[PDB]
């Protein structure tokens, strides 16, 4: 113990000497003083303190001079003495107990307390403590006289006054509360007050100094009855005889030292209406019974802090009943009538003591009202009573502020819950109460209403509060605001404005007269009211309601509780308030609202109205920007159009210079550096509203069209530079991405939420325009020049201190795994919101550069792929598992969903990572990627550590669970129900219009109670299964999207690392055997089921086909037969797909690629004959079907599928003849004549030279003429062409008849045409020997037909940057071709 009073001695010596870096520090140890003091006031109730540090203790107090904060520290500790020694709950002998009882009370023993006043609350509490326990002997006759005697004696030495001043001044919430202001702070003070510091106190120092009051409370009124009695009499009947002298105050004082104790405690406060016959309800019985006028007071500022509970305040109502009287509601509302006339004739004044008076029964009749739905009901409507008359006659005469304000409070306290029948009930009495005062003139008397309730403070802020819950519906808000929140008659009969009257009020008082107001901490609490007033009017404007009718299939009144759609926009505020947004004054206010000095901000308390001001302002500012395309659009011109019709007007207050909300904030520079500067103070729900405005700013068209155009470079971006902030901020972002999180906590927590909220600001103003630098790039640490990012060195990111770095550092560091708990779907959406980031920074052209630099230096693949977990069955999210009754529900789909998205934006950077690498970076990282990609990692080089393989992440598909095949709802069942949401491309849908729809027919046939009550509650099942199922289906549709997306980065990923690495070794040939492995057990089992995933697979199958080009070891051997094993089942599947025509032309043109090349390179001693023979009877097996399908491919819009089809058939052809001297009889062949494919392949040669004008229609062509080669060769194929009139075709089309930009040197583009005549002439030739003599007549005829150009060919033959190589790569050509025609003479 002695330690810790050494302790405190040590910081008050310091403090002392260091007022004879310098705010926090007192705010430091002030801190660490209040924690001591806590931390000792517990030691003593463990019975550990002992006599000695008793009697230190007391000497202390009896030395302690200045009555300061560090005094208020002790009141715990103190009675935490008293209640140890001095009472018997305390296991203190009673002779000890006696023994302290000198040692305090005696006096003259030392007991000159250097406070007198301190001394006298000491001797008072122990009394109290004590003179219970004499309860159950020596002198007890004498001992209570005693006991009377020194404790009377010490209350007019100023106890009361002083165990009230700590109450007082120890719960001193900081701001204002104006709905009880000068409440209890009307009696005298001889106590003088605390020191201008600004020491606070902490929120459960307050408590435990309210738990010690109530044990002073109920010691005395159980141990000292009597001497309350005794100043009962004795105050009031010298009262009478010595009115002037203010007599002695303390019983008032000790009723507010219950309010005090027992204010925000219902459960301390249950023990005075608990036992009826206990004590303290007792005492409530004797208090209540007389009524002198500022006694009165003192106990109803007690009651309405023995009623913070729906259940206390139940309990004060009743005792006000009453159902030798105590203070009654029938006693209160006769002189709230006795007062009324001395004022609405008494001349009009009042007394101070009865005007205080009704102000404390007004404010306990509004505390009663809010808490207790029993006394609203009851005052609201009780005509012996009749509250709202007398209150609002009362408020038209002349009185005190403070007085017409608490009766605005008790109106608001009547409608802080409400029904639509106690609103116009309401309504009607506030519309004649603003009329007229019952000529003056009806209207303009509500002119005069408005000028004198926004006049003061007092009245302004609590006027607009009373306006403000007017309009929250009687539903509660943010419920279904189908209807007006407001009557539609209220002012018809005179202003025929509704509520605008008073909306332009507010708007008034927030622009023009809270520049009247001088106290900031008033400033901001009548600023807050205003702001709250414009929330409940952008609120209750279901702007869902106004697209929906102006839009499609639902009625204007047949389904809202509204008259009309019209009437909706016209009668309801939004219309208004917002033109008043679009004002100057109102737009400065709300600037001049949120700057604010940030210190005072940041060392303020979350709940100030300091704050909060500021957060209510951007609140507005957002809400203003969502709600300002309906406004301009689908709002205004119906205003504009009404007044038209009504003829009606009123003044115009928004700016015709404004065109959108953004053209008042453009000018206002600071707005986008003061919504930074408050992250920086540590304050949740401010940062959120800070950040998100920073979005809608930053996401914005036109705030976006100010800051670079002017010369200025970008206004925003330097503006972070003006004072320096531009990188405190960015520092204090990184601080907030590192923070810890809670598990507990999770999902909703300061630290996860902040997080969420940086990544979709920093996202979202990244997403929109990409290509220039915004402030997202300054703050990440980029330096931001135009159009071009930088480091700047010695600067927070070349040193790796950026934000950026955070946002790496916090990837590296995350374990979405909590062992068989499931993958927490809250932070896996965590690493997805960061990962987008970085990849919006790797696919512009600003930041790939510093960004993939950056990102090698930090071994980030690594890092990842380090951490990367592998997909399973039974591995959950959230608890939850996939293949469940109903997995596409809960918010563990969305983290599933989440995590492919992540898992994507991995590969495609381990993609760009492994193309830039590959042109110089050294092989170490290659070998690094890739014994990565496969799971050995070397960093620490003690061991190699095991990742999972890339084809371990082949994880995101298993085709059995058939996404796709859970049906969605029959687009005419949803019509019926009027449901047009559906968005398509398959279907999706807006759940939260659709929603919408089900809500406004669930109201429709609620209230008109047709069918009820039964029926409703199923209506009320199915379309919250509706809805359920919409759900399912859209996050289906959205999973499938994810999947492929995944599935082409995984596929891409392959292709980069087949193209890049050349596969000839061993252990490298065992890795392509390892991807064959994984994409084949896939590809094959759904080839026939869709196309868009079987072409990513299919497409790594072919590039990997292709690369292997074809002295060994033992092992390679066994690899390479393991491949050609695989290669056939995939040859297999090609085959089996094909000949289904399953997929797209675009697929089947890449399984044509893979079986050509199967044919070409694999197939092609005498076991290469055997391997022809089961190839071609594989082919040959599946009959004609499997030819149609290559055939009319090759007349197909596709030019790549017809030309892969072309080139296919050329090796089917081939491989047969191989199998089966060169003429011959061969099966396919003989189908191609069947399906008229040889038919139409002579017919399709008439447009040669047509087709034939490197060209991609020059390759398919000559893939053509190779085939009908191919056919010529044996006999019957040179049968079937001829059959189909060969020399018919090569007549009309005119080839053989002896230059614009096309890029190419003329000496190529001839080579190409005569080599189209080298493979004519091939094919004729071929014809013409394989027949026999039956077409040496067309043999003959050809030429007779075609002389003389063989004559210039027979004869052109005889006779540097490509020019030699193409007369040589020409010449030849023409020596084939006079090669071509000598074998068609001597043969023909
Ligand atoms: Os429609
Ligand atoms: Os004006
Ligand atoms: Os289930
Ligand atoms: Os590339
Ligand atoms: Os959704």
């Amino acid at each position: 113990i002695p330690r810790c009073m050494e302790a405190m001695k040590g910081v008050r010596s310091m403090l002392q000497c260091m007022a004879d870096t310098l705010d926090f520090s007192r705010l430091s140890l002030v801190e660490q003083h209040e924690c001591l003091a806590s931390i000792l006031h517990a030691a003593v109730q463990r019975h550990h303190a002992t006599i000695a540090d008793f009697q230190d203790f007391i000497k202390i107090l009896r030395k302690w001079d200045k009555y300061d904060h560090f005094l208020i520290h002790l009141i715990p500790v103190l009675a935490a003495y008293i209640t140890e020694f001095g009472s018997p709950e305390g296991m203190g002998d009673l002779q000890q107990a006696r023994r302290l009882n000198d040692f305090i009370c005696k006096g003259g023993d030392e007991d000159s307390w250097a406070l007198p006043v301190l001394g006298a609350a000491v001797r008072a509490w122990w009394i109290a403590e004590h003179n219970g326990f004499y309860l159950d002997g020596i002198n007890l006759d004498e001992e209570d006289e005693q006991r009377t005697k020194q404790f009377l004696d010490a209350l007019k030495e100023g106890a009361f006054d002083f165990i009230l001043s700590v109450a007082a001044d120890c719960k001193a919430q900081e701001w204002q509360d104006p709905s009880q202001l000068g409440a209890r702070q009307w009696l005298q003070r001889k106590i003088p007050s605390l020191p201008s510091e600004p020491f606070p106190f902490s929120h459960f120092l307050q408590h435990s100094l309210m738990v010690h009051l109530e044990g002073f409370v109920d010691a005395t009124i159980s141990n000292l009855p009597d001497v309350l009695r005794k100043l009962r009499t004795e105050e009031d009947e010298q009262r009478q005889l010595r009115p002037n002298h203010e007599q002695d105050m303390d019983l008032e004082r000790f009723l507010i030292i219950i309010s005090y104790a027992y204010e925000g405690r219902p459960d301390a406060a249950m023990s005075f209406w608990e036992d009826p016959d206990s004590n303290l309800a007792g005492f409530l019985q004797w208090a209540s019974r007389r009524a002198s006028t500022p006694l009165v007071s003192a106990f109803c500022e007690m009651l309405r802090c023995l009623a913070d509970n729906e259940e206390c305040a139940t309990a004060a109502h009743n005792f006000l009943l009453d159902e030798s009287q105590s203070l009654t509601w029938s006693q209160i509302f006769k002189e709230l009538e006795y007062f009324t006339t001395k004022v609405c004739s008494d001349p009009a004044e009042i007394e101070p003591e009865s005007a205080l008076m009704l102000e404390c029964y007004l404010r306990l009749i509004a505390k009663l009202a809010t808490e207790s739905e029993i006394a609203r009901k009851r005052l609201i409507m009780d005509e012996d009573f009749n509250l709202v008359d007398t209150i609002l006659k009362l408020s038209v005469g002349v009185i005190p502020h403070r007085l017409r304000a608490c009766i605005f409070y008790v109106l608001k306290a009547l409608m802080i819950r409400k029904t639509h029948e106690e609103l116009d009930a309401m309504w009607r009495w506030v519309e004649a109460w603003m009329t007229n005062p019952f000529t003056p003139g009806p209207q303009e008397c509500m002119e005069m209403m408005f000028r004198e309730f926004g006049t003061g403070f007092e009245q302004s802020n609590a006027f607009i509060q009373l306006l403000t819950t007017l309009l929250v519906p009687p539903e509660g808000l943010n419920s279904l605001n189908d209807s007006v929140p407001f009557p539609e008659w209220l002012g018809s009969s005179i202003r025929t404005l509704g509520i605008e009257p008073y909306v332009d009020f507010v708007f008034d008082v927030f622009a023009n007269r809270t520049k009247d107001i001088s106290d900031p901490s008033q400033l901001r609490i009548l600023r807050l009211s205003c702001l709250d007033f414009v929330m409940v009017c952008l609120v209750t404007f279901n702007e869902d309601l106004i697209v929906l009718g102006h839009e499609s299939n639902i009625s204007i009144d047949d389904a809202m509780a509204a008259t009309n759609l019209a009437t909706y926009v016209r009668l309801h505020p939004f219309s208004r308030v917002m033109e008043w947004l679009f004002n100057e004054k109102v737009i400065t206010s709300l600037i001049n609202t949120i700057h604010q000095d940030p210190i005072s901000l940041g060392s303020a308390s979350p709940d100030s109205p300091l704050v909060v001001s500021i957060l209510r302002a951007i609140q507005v500012m957002i809400k203003a920007l969502e709600l300002q395309e309906t406004y301009l659009h689908l709002v205004r011109p119906e205003v504009l159009r009404y007044q038209g019709e009504a003829g009606v007007r009123r003044k115009p207050v928004a700016n015709a210079a404004y065109s959108a909300f953004e053209d008042g904030i453009l000018s206002h520079l600071s707005l986008v550096v003061d919504l930074g500067k408050y992250c920086n103070l540590g304050h949740a729900e401010l940062t959120l509203a800070c950040l998100k405005l920073l979005e809608k700013i930053s996401t914005s068209s036109r705030i976006l069209s100010a800051w670079s155009p002017d010369g200025h470079r970008n206004k925003a971006i330097v503006q972070l530079e003006r004072n320096g902030e531009g990188e405190t901020i960015s520092a204090s972002l990184s601080a907030s991405i590192m923070a810890t999180l809670d598990p507990a906590l999770a999902a909703s927590g300061e630290n996860y939420r902040v997080k969420l909220a940086i990544l979709d600001f920093l996202y979202a103003c990244l997403r929109a325009t990409p290509d220039q630098p915004t402030i997202a790039h300054q703050l990440l640490g980029f330096h931001c020049e135009l159009s071009k990012l930088g480091i700047e060195p010695k600067g927070p990111f070349d040193m790796q201190k950026s934000l950026f770095h955070s946002l790496l550092n916090v990837l590296i560091t995350l374990t979405v795994s909590e062992e068989e708990q499931g993958m927490r779907g809250y932070l896996v959406t965590l690493k997805y919101r960061v990962l987008r980031i970085l990849q919006l920074l790797w696919k512009s052209p600003l930041s790939a550069s510093l960004v993939m630099d950056e990102l090698r230096a930090t071994n980030f693949l690594f890092h990842m792929l380090l951490r990367e977990v592998q997909i399973q069955p039974q591995l959950p999210w959230d608890g939850q598992l996939v293949t469940g009754c109903e997995f596409l529900l809960s918010d563990a789909s969305l983290a599933y969903i989440d995590y492919l998205a992540s898992r994507a934006a991995i590969f495609e950077y381990i993609g760009k990572e492994l193309c830039s690498v590959s042109q110089n970076r050294i092989p170490s990282i290659k070998r690094q990627i890739f014994d990565a990609l496969n799971g050995q990692i070397f960093v620490d080089e003690e061991a190699p550590l095991t990742i999972p393989s890339i084809f371990d992440f082949f994880d995101f598909i298993n085709t059995d669970y058939k996404w796709e095949e859970i049906p969605s709802p029959h687009f005419t069942y949803l019509k019926d129900l009027d449901l047009g949401p559906c968005i398509l491309e398959g279907v999706h849908y807006d759940i939260r219009k659709a929603q919408e729809i089900l809500a406004l027919k669930r109201k429709e046939y609620e209230h008109s109670q047709l069918a009820t009550p039964e029926f409703l509650e199923t209506v009320e099942l199915e379309e919250k299964v509706l809805i359920e199922w919409l759900t399912v289906r859209n996050r289906a549709n959205l999973l499938l999207t994810a999947r492929l997306n995944l599935l082409q980065a995984w596929a891409n990923l392959l292709l980069v690392m087949i193209e890049s690495n050349d596969f000839k070794s061993t252990p490298k040939m065992a890795f392509l055997l390892q991807a064959l492995q994984a994409i084949l057990p896939t590809l094959e089992a759904f080839s026939s089921l869709k196309s868009d995933e079987a072409f990513e697979l299919a497409r790594v199958a072919k590039v990997l086909l292709w690369k292997l080009d074809f002295g060994l070891d033992r092992e390679q051997f066994t690899v390479g037969n393991l491949i050609g094993d695989k290669l056939f089942q995939l040859f297999q599947l090609c085959l089996s797909a094909i000949s289904q025509c399953s997929g797209t032309p675009e697929l089947r043109s890449l399984y044509y690629s893979i079986c050509y090349r199967y044919l070409t390179a694999v197939v092609d001693t005498r076991s290469v004959t055997n391997a022809r023979a089961r190839t071609l009877k594989a082919i040959t097996l599946y009959g004609d079907r499997l030819l149609n399908v290559i055939c009319d491919d090759a007349y197909g819009s596709d030019t790549t599928c017809q030309t892969a089809a072309m080139i296919l058939l050329n090796a089917l052809v081939h491989t047969s003849r191989a199998s089966s001297p060169a003429d011959v009889d061969c099966p396919i062949i003989d189908a191609l004549n069947r399906l008229n494919f040889i038919g139409v392949l002579v017919d399709s040669l008439k447009e040669i030279l047509n087709e034939w004008l490197a060209s991609p229609s020059q390759q398919y062509t000559s893939a053509k003429l190779a085939l009908l080669l191919q056919l010529c060769q044996t006999r019957q194929g040179a049968k079937y062409v001829l059959q189909a009139n060969l020399f018919r075709a090569l007549e009309q089309s005119g080839v053989f008849a002896a230059d614009s930009e096309s890029g190419v040197p003329r000496v190529v583009a001839l080579e190409r045409h005569y080599a189209l005549l080298v493979a004519l002439a091939r094919v004729v030739g071929a014809a013409v020997t394989a027949r026999g003599a039956h077409n040496i007549v067309q043999g003959r005829k050809f030429l007779t037909q075609h002389r003389g150009l063989v004559v210039h060919v027979l004869k052109k033959n005889a006779g540097r940057r490509d020019e030699i190589l193409a007369q040589q790569a020409l010449e030849e050509r023409i020596e084939e071709l006079a090669e071509a025609f000598m074998l068609l003479i001597t043969a023909t």
